[PDB]
């Protein structure tokens, strides 16, 4: 079940791709909530979070400290960022190819609605 | 940096009720919780934010993700589903400088940022 997110990894379709390696592909969103919206995803297809296994853990890593290299060259590290992974119905996951979110830009805050 | 409580935390030096620890990382609920699953999943070292890590954190990272799952599914929540979140700085609202992802779930969780502009 792959998702458009294989077609965007493997440059089948066009998007804004900030940063890859053999782990993981890092790309602009196409809907973007801040001024920095940045999607970071392994480039093996792994569908929900529940779907990872400890073989994964370098790519999930690879995942943050990627977003970490990206916040320092958009210039959003010092005012700061969040990051976001999004599962299932109550997740509001949309794309089942795992994302964490790098938004930025500008005060963010509160994680959740109230 | 100097450490925050979670370094107490980790090294059993203060009464806490931890959820799952191992090498790697520990686990424990939000002292305000808010969803019905509000848990901390933080590193065993001390990282003041996410600006620095480093490749040499990247297995006790991963770990953070995989553990999350772990806790999520012994919750009952993995199938409804959840969030991941990580806060840095100012702009994300960091108010412990130890990173931590917080696994937030039990309800559903509105948009994923809700002030949207
Ligand atoms: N560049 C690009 N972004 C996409 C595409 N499809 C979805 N997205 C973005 O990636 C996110 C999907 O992540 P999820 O909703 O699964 O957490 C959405 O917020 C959406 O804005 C696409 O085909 N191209
Ligand atoms: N159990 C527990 N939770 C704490 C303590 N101090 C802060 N927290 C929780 O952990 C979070 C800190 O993470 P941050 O705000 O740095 O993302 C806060 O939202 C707060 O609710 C504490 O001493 N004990």
């Amino acid at each position: 079940e792959e998702t458009i997110f294989s077609k965007i990894i493997r440059r089948e379709i066009p998007s804004d791709i900030v940063y890859q390696d053999d782990l993981v592909t890092a790309f602009r969103d196409i809907s973007p909530q801040a001024p920095t919206h940045i999607l970071i995803i392994p480039n093996i297809l792994i569908p929900t979070v529940n779907d990872v296994s400890a073989e994964h853990e370098q790519a999930l890593g690879r995942m943050i400290t990627v977003a970490a290299k990206i916040a320092e060259q958009e210039g959003i590290a010092e005012d700061g960022y969040r990051l976001i992974m999004n599962t299932n119905r109550h997740g509001g996951q949309e794309v089942y190819h795992i994302a964490m979110h790098l938004l930025g830009g500008r005060p963010l805050g509160p994680m959740l609605a109230h």
